[PDB]
């Protein structure tokens, strides 16, 4: 089966067997157990060329698990800027939710990713965005002592 073998060189981040595995007709869009695409997890684990070649391949770039999210979720949150970037000019939805309510500027001001905060502040991210517990991208900044992201928010705010 060609779609498990993506997922596995997608996310182990073997370029080779992908763009292999992509030639014989390997399914860009296939799912596992957990809902994951073989986009996901390149662009979790930070797979940059990875990423790029399943886009081109016409990949849905706002493809959800089983938690909502998106390929935009992980690297927002694992801290891959330049992937960031790209899925953003592929298409991707600044302003996605996962099932808490998440979005993607959620992710990253929680986990301290200056350069993606910014990055996301000017592809469209609504900085008055709210998760499942009322809060903003700007109360989690500061949850984590995040001052820097947070001084950026309450000014994009």
């Amino acid at each position: 089966d060609l779609g498990k073998k993506l997922l596995e060189a997608a996310r182990a981040g073997q370029d080779d067997e992908v763009r292999i595995l992509m030639a014989n007709g390997a399914d860009v869009n296939a799912k596992d157990k957990d809902g994951y695409t073989p986009l996901h997890l390149a662009a979790r684990e930070g797979h940059l060329e990875i990423v790029e070649v399943l886009l081109k391949a016409g990949a849905d770039v706002n493809a959800k698990d089983k938690d909502g999210y998106t390929p935009l979720h992980l690297a927002a949150r694992e801290g891959h800027l330049e992937i960031v970037e790209v899925l953003l000019k592929a298409g991707a939805d600044v302003n996605a939710k996962d099932k808490d309510g998440y979005t993607p500027l959620h992710l990253a001001a929680r986990e301290g990713h200056l350069e993606i905060v910014e990055v996301l502040l000017k592809a469209g991210a609504d900085v008055n965005a709210q998760d499942k517990f009322g809060k903003t991208p700007f109360d989690l900044a500061i949850d984590n002592g995040n001052e820097d992201i947070a001084e950026v928010l309450q000014k994009a705010a």
